[PDB]
RNA sequence: AGAGGAAGUAGGUCUCCGUAGGUGAACCUGCGGAG
């Protein structure tokens, strides 16, 4: 019999007030957004340390910025992977007019950029500040990550754009 | 002005916060800060 203990952001705890774990994966949640921990005890209809972690995951996930429907998504799919990516790792200059600069080339006006990348190579992400944080299958993540590691270092959008494109769909055909 | 003659050229998104106004709890708008 085991227990996590996860910490929340202030952000979301409304959503968080918002609710169904203990149906999902038979697994006791106490919450208590003023301490900003959650505990997830495993009750006796608990039987997996795989539906432990995978609780775990969800709730930090959802947590760190994701919404209920993705949130399930990777409750519901052991494929589906997380990364938290912070713009201060590996850095082409030491100038700090890095993050101002560098997530408006992200996002776009109207997270444009942003989500034709979504719709292009089948992840999730959420953008805030010095992190991104990614969610789905890690190849996909991977394209993603180069996508973005390249536009930090200044690509054209667009180019990199279609780069992408056609990475994802040689990846997307089987042979 | 005149018919003739004769030639040549053809790029800050999401959340949260502090603001000012709006129709007020909420909520919207805009500004300014953090993730």
């Amino acid at each position: 019999i085991e227990t996590r203990k996860i910490p929340i952001p202030p952000h979301r705890m409304s959503a968080l007030k918002a609710n169904p774990l203990v149906d999902h994966c038979k697994l006791q949640v106490r919450m208590n957004i003023k301490e900003k921990r959650v505990e997830l005890r495993s009750s006796k209809y608990t039987v997996s340390n795989e539906a432990l972690q995978m609780g775990a995951d969800f709730v930090s996930a959802f947590a760190m910025g994701f919404d209920i429907d993705d949130a399930i998504a990777l409750l519901r799919l052991d494929s589906l992977y997380i990364q938290s990516f912070d713009i201060k790792d590996v850095r082409q200059t030491l100038g700090p007019d890095a993050l101002s600069r560098a997530i408006g080339r992200i996002a776009g006006k109207d997270g444009k950029t942003k989500f034709a990348i979504e719709n292009a190579t089948k992840t999730r992400i959420v953008l805030a500040g010095s992190k991104v944080h990614i969610l789905g299958a890690f190849e996909n993540i991977g394209m993603a990550r180069e996508s973005i590691v390249s536009l930090v270092l200044g690509a054209q959008p667009g180019k990199v754009y279609n780069n992408l494109r056609i990475i994802a769909s040689r990846m997307k055909e089987r042979w």
